[PDB]
Formats: structure tokens, sequence, C-alpha cells
């Protein structure tokens, strides 16, 4: 449902990066087991493992769009591959009703 | 001044992790506005902080380095605060003089 997502490294204070182990468990332990899609109409947390969190909003106010777990699977895999301070990754992606702004970062 | 247009991504996070907008106002007008300079970005670098609010940048493509100017940051901050689970920040990707000919700089306006 979501394709061609931009990738922007998010910068912040030393100490405010999530643990990458927490981000690994979020993808494989949590998101990977969610056989669903999420309706995004505003700021919404999709999942949390301790220090790591995936969240999303809509760019255009008043709009709503569907993001699936598998899209989040790919966005998380790509974000953790792009990453070596950096405290997160954000991106803009087009999804079935729509521009969805996602964030991988601290809880 | 040394960076073209740029792009805007609203950064989502936990309720309570947004900077104070007053701190972000002071950062732009009180702090950044008085810095008569450009910053060389080759890595994660904090450009300025007022209490809870912070402007920072890095390079996409490690090994590259690029110049971001006061007037770039003035504009990126004005545009981000106009555009602004709660939104906790704005990020963007912008093309800046390398200091190739052009270098991709990833900026963040957010919590300190």
């Amino acid at each position: 449902n979501c394709d061609g997502s931009t990738f922007v490294p998010v910068t912040g204070s030393a100490g405010n990066a999530p643990s990458k182990w927490d981000c690994q468990l979020l993808r494989d332990g949590y998101i990977a087991k969610q056989n669903k899609s999420w309706l995004i109409s505003g700021p919404r947390i999709i999942g949390t493992v301790r220090t790591c969190q995936f969240s999303a909003t809509v760019d255009v106010s008043g709009t709503a769009g569907w993001i699936g777990r598998d899209d989040i699977m790919d966005l998380m895999k790509d974000s953790l591959n792009l990453w070596k301070m950096q405290v997160g990754e954000s991106g803009d992606v087009n999804c079935v009703a729509v521009r969805i702004a996602w964030t991988l970062g601290h809880s």
C-alpha cells in the first residue's frame, strides 16, 4: 500500500537514540506478528518495545491512509541498514486512502 | 544562503517529547538570527539549543561535507513552525554547497 518512501536521518542529543536491540525486537518480535494494517489520520504510535518506537501521521490535515505491517517491516529494515548523534529515521510515503509521514525513534 | 528549497517531514513521537514552541521561537530569533556564519556539516552536529528546543544536521552519504548558512536555518525553522503520539519535530533533506558540486544535508528541528 505504501511505496517509494523517502528516508531522512533524524539528528538529536547524545543519549536520546533508542537501543537498536529494542528496534530489532520491535520489527521481528512485535510488528512481524501483527497481521493487520493501521488507519493513520493523525499522530499515532503503531508499536513500542521499551526505548524504540514506530509512529506515523498524515501530511495533509483532514486526510486518512492505510499503512500495513509489511510496509513497516520494510521501512524498519531499510532505516536500521541506513544508520551507524542519529536518534531516528523519518520518511514520507504514499499509501491507499495519501501521504503518510512515519518515524522510527525513541519511545 | 548556501542551501536550496529543502523538504519537510513531520516527526512523530510520545506525548510529552515535543519541545516548547517558545524555546523554538527564541532559538530562531534570539540565537540563530545573531550567528553571522555558515556551519560545515560532515556528521551529526547540533547548531543551536534553547532549553527544550534544538536545531541539528548531518550528511546523507558519509564521507561527504556541506555548508548550511544562518539564513537557510532561519527559513527551515520558520517553515517548520508554520507546518507544525504527538508531533515532536520537523526534519528535512536539502542540497547545500559541498564546501560533487552539491551535498545532501539532513536537518532536524526538535527536542534538546
